[PDB]
């Protein structure tokens, strides 16, 4: 069984890795084994003097604080975003653009970006006067919490994977990780996309042909949009993968809508299981959210992302046809 898993982990650089098989083959440890593979592949353990045992211990503790009883925002989603961010970082147009520390931040941010998600939305947590909304004053409630949990777990026994970074390395990475995860709040999508559009229109490229990023503001904005693309990458994946993600988000949405109805509240869009239109909503989401973003990303790394954008367009057509 370990040999099959190791075979499937050979695809870690490929879009459309079969993350669900890896979850099964790893005994519900997709986040740990994919993170470990990626760190090996990028030589991050040697670069940052990360002890192997510390890495596994942190990864397992972090994976544990994703909820196995949440159908979408679980450890499989986290592994998927890590792996998708890992592939997006390897695109030719970005070669040698980001430092080792920035690659570490983006991968680490992807791994913690939804930890301890309870499977309800920010707006539900606000409307139900939840403790989380109360702690974070109704602003990026989930996103602030994922960051606080992800960083806090570094303090558990033999969990500080950043113990051999310099103080300035830690401080720079923490800030970058915060900037990235806070940008995954969907209420920020439009401002993030508008900013990425502006950057593509004024895009500058080096003599080697690679994207030129002058300053923190441009670098962090590309890393924020990269992780945001990886977060919204389900509809760019091969259809058998995309369909399982759709099934899982609808289970989680529907269960929020039951809670909402049980409490007298109006049902949030896509959460009413007596008035759903699964296929229509996927097309709506692609047309108004996912495709505008992925088309803008494709222009930034043109033509590196043309197969991913083509798969998205085919998957949109297929859902439309139904
Ligand atoms: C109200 O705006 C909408 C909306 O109008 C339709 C939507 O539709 C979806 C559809 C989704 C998924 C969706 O989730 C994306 C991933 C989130 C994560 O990992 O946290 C959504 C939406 O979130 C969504 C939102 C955004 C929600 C809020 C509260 C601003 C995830 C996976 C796939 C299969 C792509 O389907
Ligand atoms: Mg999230
Ligand atoms: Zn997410």
């Amino acid at each position: 069984q370990e040999d099959v898993l190791a075979k499937e982990l050979e695809d870690v650089n490929k879009w459309g890795l079969h993350v669900f098989r890896i979850a099964e083959l790893s005994g519900n440890r997709p986040l740990t084994v994919i993170m470990h593979t990626i760190f090996q592949e990028r030589d991050l353990l040697k670069t940052f003097k990360i002890p192997v045992d510390t890495l596994i211990t942190y990864l397992m503790t972090l994976e544990d604080h994703y909820h196995a009883d949440v159908a979408y925002h679980n450890n499989i989603h986290a592994a998927d975003v890590v792996q998708s961010t890992h592939v997006l970082l390897s695109t030719p147009a970005l070669e040698a653009v980001f430092t080792d520390l920035e690659i570490l931040a983006a991968i680490f941010a992807s791994a913690i970006h939804d930890v301890d998600h309870p499977g309800v939305s920010n707006q539900f947590l606000i409307n139900t006067n939840s403790e989380l909304a109360l702690m974070y004053n109704d602003s990026s409630v989930l996103e602030n919490h994922h960051l606080a949990v992800g960083f806090k777990l570094l303090q558990e026994e033999n969990c500080d994977i950043f113990q051999n970074l310099t103080k300035k390395q830690r401080q720079s990475l923490r800030k970058m990780v915060i900037d990235i995860v806070l940008a995954t709040d969907m209420s920020k999508h439009m401002n993030l996309l508008a900013d990425l559009k502006t950057m593509v229109e004024t895009k500058k490229v080096t003599s080697s042909g690679v994207l030129l990023l002058d300053n923190y503001s441009d670098r962090i904005q590309v890393l924020q949009n990269m992780v945001h693309c990886a977060d919204l990458s389900n509809p760019t994946k091969p259809l058998q993968l995309y369909r399982q993600w759709t099934d899982r988000i609808m289970e989680e949405f529907f269960r929020q809508g039951d809670r909402e109805r049980e409490r007298g509240m109006e049902i949030s869009p896509m959460c009413d299981k007596h008035n759903a239109s699964v296929e229509k909503s996927q097309v709506g989401f692609i047309d108004y959210i996912v495709h505008p973003l992925w088309e803008t990303w494709a222009d930034l790394v043109h033509p590196d992302a043309q197969d991913i954008l083509d798969t998205l367009e085919d998957n949109r057509e297929w859902y439309q046809s139904t």
